[PDB]
């Protein structure tokens, strides 16, 4: 019968679950445009710091059988520049925007969301704060929430036990504005060693890098579910290792709303988004599923 | 040439740096006999506790294609059992022996170290500390050195950050007697979906259980190298992700001495050993290495 990828959230409607990973095929305005050409349902902006950043050395990302690792850097053309692609160039037509903020510190993230804000209001683009101690975390969402007058999510870093993940999900849930969750920013500082060149594989950091990919869905399927189970009332976005459709319905069954995808888009290109929503949309098929609402978040455990 | 995979530390000398990853094919006193008949050069008891556990409920292990999940839940014969393995019944003339620890609390670890402690002395069994908060680490291994007269091994959770290795390695650098730093344990509480069940794959806590296998390579690689640059004044054992000769390589490229083998043993057996000497030494024929030491922690970085 008919199926649909629709989700609505945010006050908005996306055609389907699938995005870009912040930094992934969208730090420049041709990736921008890009992405919103592509069949992905949204799409987020490299995550910004006030002022252009170079970014690493590189080499600072490596496609792996298994994933990637990368230590980017935070290269990026600062927030002016997202900020003017959300406030004059984005086609809001196509897709819902969001943008990923990762001020290096929380007044600049606190500066960045002031200027944010009119373009929240006037055009709709999404804050994706990139969060990636609790404290800390809590000051940060209180410091962005006081200037801040719109929803706004928040790009996690994995955990990997409940004791995060319940004292993440109590400062989330501390605040009303973190509508959505994105689950997960990278595994941090894995170290892949190439073993014919006796190598690293990154020049930065002598060769930790965040990994991404295959490596990573148990953990963001984890996550995202942690977080969907402790966070009732807000939207969990799922990242990580979703290459195939039906890693995507993982990621929904685990309880994503959205489905952000980085390193598989890396190394697809942005394609890959009509090839995922085909592919979810035959796993649903196969499942008989006609709506993510209809699985989203309802993994069966054993116990 | 002449190739070799002793390694000598620990006042011991093991044919190769091979053994099983605690709480692996180590429960049973016929998998202890089985890990010590077999090819590894070392082997390591199920992490004990005072008394005996039955563990989980099951699943609690499961093999994927990637790894394994699991939460087993520490089930074990109890320390006494591991005891008598160490002091009794396991042949030192083959090869030489750890025993895990996981008392569930400070004191029980300091209670069993206390027994240990003759029978460390006596037969030369080693202690791995399984110590996977910062403070309670601290305050685990002060009271362990307190009352435990050897040096001993402590196997460590992954860690996934620079501030975490730096604290971690400075905790460790506290203690003389923590000679080795297994790294690592399972990635935390990763959950895994079958999409054809549309459920979790483990039975205890909602399906969330530790990651092993290809998963946690470059973790691992991370915090074994990690650790070796922190901790010169220790050795690293490197676990996790080992399903190859060439695996090995990358973990004492990383810096193991010795390198255990989890979830790759688990689905395999024993024999694995004789599989992963053979491939080890092949590696090294092909790079023209003779012995360990000739790479152990020679990863070369780009920076
Ligand atoms: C090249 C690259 C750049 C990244 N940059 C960002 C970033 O700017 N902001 C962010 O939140 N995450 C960043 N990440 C993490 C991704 O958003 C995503 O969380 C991670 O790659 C896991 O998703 P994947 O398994 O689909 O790669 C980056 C990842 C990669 C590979
Ligand atoms: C079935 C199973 C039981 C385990 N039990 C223990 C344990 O008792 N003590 C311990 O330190 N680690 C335990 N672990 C973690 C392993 O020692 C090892 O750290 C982890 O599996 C990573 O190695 P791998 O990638 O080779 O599996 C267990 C792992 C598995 C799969």
């Amino acid at each position: 019968g008919s199926m649909s990828l629709q989700v609505n959230l945010l006050n908005n409607t996306f055609a389907n679950p699938f995005m870009n990973a912040a930094g992934v095929m969208c730090t420049t305005t041709e990736e921008l445009v890009a992405m919103t050409e592509s069949a992905s349902g949204s799409l987020v902006s490299k995550s910004c710091t006030p002022a252009l950043r170079e970014g690493n050395p590189t080499p600072r990302y490596q496609a792996l059988p298994l994933g990637s690792i990368n230590s980017m850097g935070l290269p990026n053309n600062g927030f002016d520049f997202y900020l003017a692609y959300a406030a004059e160039q984005h086609d809001y037509g196509k897709k819902p925007l969001f943008l990923s903020m990762s001020g290096l510190s929380m007044r600049e993230n606190v500066e960045m969301c002031k200027r944010l804000a009119a373009v929240a209001t006037e055009k709709g683009v999404i804050l994706e704060l990139n969060l990636s101690d609790f404290d800390a975390m809590r000051q940060c969402l209180t410091a962005v929430s006081e200037v801040y007058p719109h929803s706004f999510g928040v790009k996690m870093p994995p955990y990997f036990d409940f004791a995060h993940f319940d004292a993440a999900a109590e400062i989330l849930n501390e605040f009303p504005k973190v509508q959505f969750i994105t689950c997960i920013n990278s595994i941090g500082n894995g170290l892949v060693i190439d073993a014919e060149t006796e190598s690293v594989v990154i020049k930065p950091k002598q060769g930790f890098g965040g990994l991404g990919g295959r490596y990573v869905l148990p953990t963001a399927l984890a996550n995202i579910n942690a977080f969907y189970r402790r966070c009732p009332g807000k939207l969990i976005f799922g990242c990580g290792g979703v290459y195939t459709g039906e890693d995507a319905f993982l990621h929904v069954l685990a309880g994503a709303s959205m489905v952000q995808v980085g390193t598989a888009l890396q190394e697809e290109g942005p394609s890959i988004f009509e090839r995922l929503t085909s592919e979810l949309l035959g796993v649903m098929a196969k499942k008989r599923y006609q709506t993510l609402d209809e699985f989203r978040g309802k993994v069966r455990t054993l116990d």
